[PDB]
């Protein structure tokens, strides 16, 4: 038994992770096939983040002038272009640690692995959720952009984020691997709103389904509610609108446990409305919103890639 | 900027991973050079796991009995023995992913990355520490026996822990790469004592200098205290005693921030004192004792390996 915030096994991603010059700036490029993938804004100077023009500075970068590094051995540059806000490296080797992949754009309030490279080196792995408002909150510096955010199903790896930026309240965007931004965020350095930081009601659920399992049980109570009478709770908190899709997600939890989602919802309510009265869930002291159903069962029953 | 949870790269271990079956019980190894590492319990039946004598299971079982599989291919034994509660199995191939690597016996406060493996499958990875009564909070099902710990530095992969058993609490025991286990804990099934779960002073007061560094600083204070003023505080929240050690490790921090370690020490007294009044901190809503002072300079200056 036991509970943890769980990141994928990080090999088959390691293998892709290059580094990635322009002029002076330096950070990390994604190695699939004979393609390189990176944040165009590589090619900035710190001058020219404020306001980029970002197709004025690309003409005047040629294939030699992106230095390409898959660990101490150069990559020869046949081909670039900009789709989006990524720049496509074409290269005249295909990577041999290539993996089975897919790109895929996340939907806000999944979850993926992050692996933290700096000078394309891996330096950790942790987990994020894509939150409501489209930002996540990770952990990431200097040199850090290109960094990218990913699932495994199998064998196959399907890549869903790449880091670009970090918001005034220190929260972290970026893309898709196609290049546009999660949110209505842009790469230029101004201040940009985030919007209301709504929690993940599906996901709190699923974690304190995980924690019955785990024998965290004390906050189960007598009561039940309603999908409207819960969210007239779930909107003076801030919760997203709990939906029959996200009762029916919640299924196999449910029948697991043999604890009807509504009388997991009047749980929940209980807790948002008289706190945790100073004891913890699952090592927890608030309410853990970034596992999704999928991960309390994947964890709970030990799926292997 | 931002403070997470973060495990070390797993690519290196995950070459290493390989599934032990002996009888009716599978578990994991670790296949380093031509040696194969697992738990000696997986010799065991159902029916041994109360009292188990591992030297007279041991002497019924040959070579041929021990079935290791690398992916799907199949490893041939060639030798075996026991080293306290591990089992090494010789093959007759050397590990070619075998990673630069070291044995560590870590101290109670360190951290290392678990990578949790079934089948010789990887799973997930994540942060543990070693706690001062020797046990791990982790995530561990029946198959995960034989699953590893480590530090990586640069290139040497440092292996501390090998994972056994969970105890009655739903903590976590195991060994070394020795076999020796951390703790009193032996590798039968009875019920078995785990002792008072100290927090990690010194990780405690890493961490809050971390919150610093990233933007939370609320708890700050006007206070200052001594080591033995501050000890007696600790002594009945059940923290560890502070010591000069633990001041001089926090110099780097103290230094890089300009806030004593004493000056700090009291901000902790005042939150063990009047909790956190619902605030929080690195979004936590309680004090975290699982980063190292290494680990927190590790994090907020990008190393990488
Ligand atoms: C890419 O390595 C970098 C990631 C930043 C560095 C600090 N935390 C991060 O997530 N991205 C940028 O430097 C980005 C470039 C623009 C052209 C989009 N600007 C940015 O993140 O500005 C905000 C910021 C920069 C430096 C420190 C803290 C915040
Ligand atoms: C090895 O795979 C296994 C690890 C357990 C399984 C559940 N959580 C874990 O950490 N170890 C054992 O089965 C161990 C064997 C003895 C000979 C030491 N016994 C054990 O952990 O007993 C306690 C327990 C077993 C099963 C479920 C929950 C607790």
């Amino acid at each position: 038994s036991g509970f943890r915030k769980m990141a994928f096994p990080s090999g088959k991603v390691e293998g892709c992770m290059v580094q990635v010059t322009c002029g002076t700036t330096t950070l990390n490029g994604l190695w699939l096939d004979d393609v390189v993938y990176c944040p165009r804004h590589v090619i900035c100077t710190s001058e020219d983040m404020l306001n980029p023009n970002y197709e004025d500075l690309l003409i005047r970068k040629s294939n030699h002038n992106f230095l390409v590094q898959a660990g101490n051995v150069q990559l020869r540059v046949i081909g670039h272009s900009m789709q989006n806000c990524v720049l496509k490296l074409k290269v005249d080797t295909a990577n041999p640690k290539t993996p089975k992949y897919k790109f895929v754009r996340i939907q806000p309030g999944q979850t993926f692995s992050v692996l933290a490279c700096y000078n394309g080196s891996p330096s950790g792995v942790y987990q994020c959720a894509m939150r409501p408002n489209f930002t996540i909150k990770g952990s990431f510096l200097n040199g850090s952009c290109g960094s990218v955010g990913f699932n495994i199903d199998y064998d196959c790896v399907s890549f869903c984020y790449m880091h670009h930026m970090e918001l005034p309240t220190g929260v972290h965007a970026g893309t898709d691997l196609e290049g546009n931004f999660y949110g209505p965020f842009v790469d230029r350095q101004t201040a940009q709103a985030a919007g209301t930081d709504t929690t993940i009601t599906v996901n709190v659920l699923a974690w304190l389904y995980a924690a019955v399992i785990n024998g965290d049980r004390w906050f189960l109570n007598r009561f039940t509610t309603t999908l409207n009478d819960f969210n007239l709770v779930a909107m003076k908190y801030n919760y997203e609108p709990l939906t029959q899709d996200h009762v029916d997600i919640l299924g196999p939890l449910s029948a697991q446990t043999g604890i009807a989602v509504l009388d997991m919802c009047a749980s929940l309510k209980e807790l948002l409305q008289n706190g945790m009265n100073g004891r913890t869930i699952l090592g927890s002291a608030l309410l853990e919103d970034e596992f999704t159903p999928f991960d309390v069962v994947r964890q709970c029953s030990g799926v292997t890639f």
